[PDB]
């Protein structure tokens, strides 16, 4: 038990950077949320940190040397030069050429690297970087607005000093290049749930359970549209409880991607602000070195919303639901609350699919050791 020491990584600048017109990731709302949770006070009880720009040393840790070059490269003035390396590299449509996209990356990618150094040194509890969780983002390539993997670069940091360490991913869409990097290796166990069927990115079916001497380290949870905070919470705390008690990890990574909450732009599932936030709650209870990142998330208003929560979860502090006063107060109109509301689309997974799916996934834990 006890109540957790969290550092908090942020830089100032993530908000300007711009993917383009009608591009729907923002990372202006990373600021937002930011700008929120400072005005609830929880600078008061957690010690922010402005994360370093990671270098291309840090980033070949993982990516490999061309790829990066590359994007250390490309900009707006020279991408006519560069239409052969952008395909090679799957820039330049959905992961966008735009101005400072390798700072962006640096930033992003700093915040995860220096809170898993700062886990490492045992000099915090938890660690927290909104603007990470870039979970699609491949060795040799960009996917689904990710360009460099700050997830990965962060576990392998772990894994300098934890045998064991466990990845959570609530974000609607399968954590696809998370899963890749460790799908053959029981050093990493991946655990994503996830829309699943005609949607982005296409992986993460019930039976891709890991290779190698990794098999049975890979776990997937496909859901339909329309999951509540009750289904989800049925089947969250049981499926981590039993990862926790057969893998014993010694350090937990979770992404908080946003986009699974009711009223997303992109996103199908129809879960509160409250009822993702259990998901943190549960992993927290475990008392092991935790990082917790962001994701996707497109009603930027409810991303705000959420991570300030999440934030204020993770130091077990109680805020209000009336909105304090903000820099951008008039987009959490017309309420002006910290909670929102489910709407009322039919849930497409049953109770009868979600225990189904959870006791196929008991099956393959009972396969560790
Ligand atoms: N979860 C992914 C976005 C990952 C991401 C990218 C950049 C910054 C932060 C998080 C998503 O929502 N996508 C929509 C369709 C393509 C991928
Ligand atoms: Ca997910
Ligand atoms: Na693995
Ligand atoms: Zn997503």
């Amino acid at each position: 038990g006890g109540k957790k020491k969290v550092c908090y990584y942020y830089d100032g600048d993530i908000g300007n950077y711009y993917y383009g017109q009608g591009h729907p990731m923002k990372p202006h709302r990373i600021r937002m949320t930011h700008n929120l949770l400072l005005n609830y006070g929880l600078y008061r009880k957690m010690e922010i940190y402005r994360p370093h720009k990671a270098t291309a040393e840090e980033m070949t840790k993982y990516h490999s040397d061309e790829y990066i070059k590359f994007l250390r490269s490309i900009r707006p003035d020279n991408m006519s030069e560069y239409s052969k390396q952008m395909q090679r590299f799957n820039v330049g449509e959905d992961c966008p050429v735009f101005d400072g996209l390798f700072e962006f990356c640096q930033l992003s990618t700093g915040g995860s690297v220096a809170g898993a150094v700062k886990l490492n040194r045992q000099q915090t509890d938890m660690a927290v970087n909104w603007a990470g969780g870039l979970h699609h983002a491949k060795k040799s390539e960009a996917s689904g607005f990710c360009y460099v993997n700050d997830i990965v670069l962060a576990i392998l940091e772990l894994l300098k000093y934890h045998q064991r360490v466990l990845y959570i991913d609530i974000d609607i869409h399968h954590g696809d290049g998370v899963e890749e990097a460790f799908y053959t290796t029981d050093r990493v166990m991946t655990v994503s749930f996830h829309k699943y069927g005609e949607y982005f990115p296409g992986t993460g079916d019930l039976r891709d359970i890991g290779a190698g001497k990794g098999k049975y380290y890979a776990v997937n949870f496909p859901m339909r549209d329309g999951i509540d905070d009750e289904s989800y919470g049925q089947i969250f705390k049981p499926i981590i409880s039993k990862v926790m008690e057969m893998y014993q990890p010694s350090a937990v990574v979770l992404q908080c991607g946003a986009d699974s909450l009711s009223g997303d732009r992109l996103g199908c599932f129809n879960l509160t602000v409250k009822g993702h936030a259990k998901c943190v709650e549960v992993v927290k209870t475990f008392n092991l070195p935790l990082l917790m990142l962001g994701g996707g998330g497109y009603t930027i208003r409810n991303v705000a919303r959420c991570w300030t929560y999440e934030t204020a979860v993770a130091l077990d502090c109680e805020i209000p639901n009336e909105l304090p006063y903000n820099d951008y107060f008039e987009y959490f109109g017309p309420d002006f609350k910290l909670h929102i509301s489910p709407s009322n689309m039919t849930n497409q997974n049953t109770p009868e699919y979600m225990e189904k799916i959870k006791q196929r996934l008991f099956e393959n834990l009972r396969m560790l050791p």
